[PDB]
């Protein structure tokens, strides 16, 4: 599936998912397309902040939701 996330440039990038992938997963990949290390990133859906063990789905994030990164 299909998710965006807002980086602290305000610049959307899309990323490519499954509902099983963990946020860990997540920051992995935005690691490959801003090359901001994991660490360093903080995510948040619907006011959540989101935490590295748990899985989209787990926060009902769904096809082309979008995620903030602060
Ligand atoms: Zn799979
Ligand atoms: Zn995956
Ligand atoms: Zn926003």
């Amino acid at each position: 599936m299909q998710i965006f996330v807002k980086t602290l440039t305000g610049k959307t990038i899309t990323l490519e998912v499954e509902p099983s992938d963990t946020i860990e997963n997540v920051k992995a990949k935005i690691q490959d397309k801003e090359g901001i290390p994991p660490d360093q990133q903080r995510l948040i859906f619907a006011g959540k902040q989101l935490e590295d063990g748990r899985t989209l789905s787990d926060y009902n994030i769904q096809k082309e939701s979008t995620l903030h990164l602060v």
